[PDB]
């Protein structure tokens, strides 16, 4: 079938992305970037989060594959040495297909509106000085936040920056998302929960401006200026990543050889 | 059939023989709590093994509770609905505890595993897989109806109980080159088990909510969701959300 | 003596300030906003902080005075109602002075030559544009190799800001020392990193080295400015002190009371 | 001179004590468990503590030694391999001192007092743990939770460390106070972060139902019936240790949480 390959860059990357590539030589799978069923993607995390973005529209018909030549990641587990056995694989076609939530960020402004998709987190910063935001949930006001900023993360993404966050780990099974605070300045003027808050589907947690109307909003690798920002609600997405599935490598482990060894 | 349990006090004796005029203690469908979510947490306790049979309803005399929902001067209203038999339920996890016959627990906020004195050192098993070596004061596994309990003591995070699974949490880990451990709090779902596994001292203190009883000669202890949920009659709109809000922000 | 007034730019400052001067014209007081041996901050933390980098080259010989005009600051202790007796014990000059330490910040790069800066606050050190790794030396000592957001080093005083935020402990300004806080670590097997702050006493020295990536960005407290090529970042508390105008006792402990629990 | 050495009590240590003594044989050092003048400990740091607190009478003519049998300890810094090259250094009497801060715990009811060389910690007897924290005679929160923790400096990388504390050099002399999973909604509101005191600094902890708590010294956990005050002060007492070669406290640090590539 129709298949492409993602590389990060550099040497090891590219080499190893053209060594693949020519395995599919021998095998009936058509080269195509356009509308490929396939996406392999070779580098780190990011690499990946950057093959995510760039076929976002085409999510029901991709199966995505990830490979690090650097260290082990939550998305590329695949180590380069084991890139003969997954073409072969993945030619014939003995793969199962698993799938996590998504993020959707939706933008408004005071025009229209613009909606995201993340599979790690979206951020949102201030643009300079103090960010200070209303969280609405379901249409009830929760609190007044002030810090640096706040961080929605799918639960494939709590082992990203949601941990560094001090934020919890979250199996990719559960479809739900998270929000963490970063640097909340937690006095009697701005009193904020603290603990992380985990959310099921259907909820919407909407983030309200104050005084200043222009936020830094991320969408996991990327970052941009919205101004004249009047919401920014958080909903789990109904759209999911569909993953190529050929051996078992259990999410806990992944973590485990992550973080405790 | 209903029945109806009071803290001790006498504000709350009295409510109960106030709205016991407007009853069955062994084939119960509706059981009302009146004094807080600890008094709750007795009335759950009472009749684990029927909870696919019983909607729950707290009366809080005291401090709004996460459980006991209701006001005291709302009990008039109250017993005309739960007797027209209108309500809907609604459901939360709960967690399972096994013990290693064997000894199995039903907990409707969390259960935690202390040392009975001494150094608490456990082997953290997931999925029939080693995932650390934990050495500290204990560990915390708390449902989502749990999580705004001791569990956020603990700088675990807050789910809505509507999200069917369980939340693991550190108790002051050591975390060295020796005994490196996750730091964040674990969320897992459905059937995923969390195994401890002792490497020493077999005595250990589980507490399952209120009771925490000490156990000796322990080689396993067994955490899942339980396949059992407990029902709540629900009559108004009291959001998850708006309750953790009231009680932390003011 | 002679002294100056920083005013936030509200009419109400402005005002305030106009009136002090005023009050200081009928005692043996001299406006000098080039040597003054007092400075009077009106408006807020902020306001005092640029007060303090206003005279960092004469913080020997300048004794600080702050006045809140809005909610109640760390360093801005007086409020405005108090500032006629205010004028009045300074010009009899019936007042001790208290000393807060400082932290000293040194950029080293690749040969422009070198530069030092004083923080009141903090000083925090992140990535100009992508991840920010570097190797934590501490007195010439190798101790962790971090990534995340950044460090963050504060004073004593400065305990109650941003570090405090992060998740660093509350630090009495006697305490010649300084604080290391993580901002957002990874800290994984790769990264592994000690997650506690930690204090630092008079001396030791905390140096950032580059593992990759040689440009920073570096912000001294919220003047945040892009270094680059930069070979080596330095951290240990100053020798040098900002002196305080002392009048009535104002405890540190209720300033943090005041300002997160109860007031 | 005077010596004298205690063991953890298992078969490695008390092996390790009786080649030391038979060592110390072939010099000028005589064996004295009442009045000695340089103290040995062999296990860890809980024998290291215990040692401590066998000796805390005389901690003014007492130079410490730990020798960890076991993982590296704060106190027991030396390991067993070394331990012919200690008996020919403490017979030389080639070393300097090194004294670290100590922990004052007032318990009133007939006044009791106890010396923490790690921390102190209150906990409930049963029930609820509500108390109020008093700084230097006035009122700063009522705290709900597990319990609270007042950390010496050397203290600080044990129990302080695990309830989420910062890490502090030694040669400050502080104290630490942390939380231990506080309650913070509606009706207890606490400051969260951890509080730094300094010298002639004063923590009291007022009962406000319970008057019965569980106060435990470095690990001497004891029941105290009808509590109205605790109070916590850094000592004017110091521990003395024996130093003979360099091992900074921030080492030790690393060596224990970071990595210890060479063992
Ligand atoms: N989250 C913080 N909580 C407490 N205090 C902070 C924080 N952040 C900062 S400055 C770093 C920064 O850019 N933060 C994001 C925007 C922001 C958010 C809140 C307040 C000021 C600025 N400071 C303090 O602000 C002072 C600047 O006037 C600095 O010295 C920090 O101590
Ligand atoms: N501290 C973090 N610990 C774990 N993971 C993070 C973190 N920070 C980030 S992105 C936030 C950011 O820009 N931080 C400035 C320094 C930095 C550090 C790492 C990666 C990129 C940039 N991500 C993850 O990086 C992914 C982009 O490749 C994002 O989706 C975050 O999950
Ligand atoms: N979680 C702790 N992480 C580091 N260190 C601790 C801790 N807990 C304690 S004592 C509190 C206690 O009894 N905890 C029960 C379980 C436990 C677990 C490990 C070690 C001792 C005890 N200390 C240190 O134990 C020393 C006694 O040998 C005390 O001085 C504490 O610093
Ligand atoms: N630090 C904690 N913050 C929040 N909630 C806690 C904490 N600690 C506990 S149990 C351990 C303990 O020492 N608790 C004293 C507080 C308490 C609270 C309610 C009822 C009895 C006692 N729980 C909850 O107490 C419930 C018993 O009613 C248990 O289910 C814990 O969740």
């Amino acid at each position: 079938m129709k298949y492409m390959i993602t590389s990060k860059g550099d040497e090891k990357s590219d080499l190893l992305r053209l060594n693949m590539i020519a395995g599919f030589g021998e095998y009936d799978m058509e080269y195509d970037d356009v509308e490929p069923e396939i996406v392999i993607s070779i580098g780190g995390d990011g690499t990946f989060l950057s093959a995510f973005h760039q076929y976002e529209e085409r999510l029901d018909e991709i199966a995505f594959i990830g490979i690090h030549t650097g260290h082990l990641g939550f998305y590329a587990d695949w180590r380069p040495a084991e890139a003969d056995k997954l073409v072969k694989l993945l030619a014939k076609g003995e793969y199962q297909k698993v799938s996590y939530p998504l993020l959707k960020t939706t933008v408004k402004y005071g025009k229209k509106e613009a909606t995201y998709l993340a599979l790690n987190e979206s951020t949102v910063k201030s643009s300079g000085g103090p960010f200070v935001v209303d969280v609405v949930i379901n249409d009830i006001h929760f609190e007044r936040f002030r810090g640096d900023g706040l961080c929605m993360s799918t639960p494939s993404g709590t082992t990203a920056y949601n941990k560094s966050l001090g934020g919890a780990l979250m199996h990719p099974s559960i479809e739900a998302m998270q929000l963490t605070e970063m640097a909340s300045i937690n006095n009697r003027v701005y009193r904020t929960i603290g603990s992380p808050l985990v959310f099921p589907k259907h909820h919407v947690v909407s983030l309200q401006p104050v005084n200043d109307k222009d936020f830094q909003i991320s969408v996991d690798h990327l970052s941009i200026l919205h101004r004249d920002v009047q919401e920014i609600r958080y909903e789990v997405s109904a759209k999911k990543i569909h993953f190529a599935r050929f051996r078992s490598f259990p999410f806990w482990r992944r973590v485990h050889d992550s973080f405790i060894e």
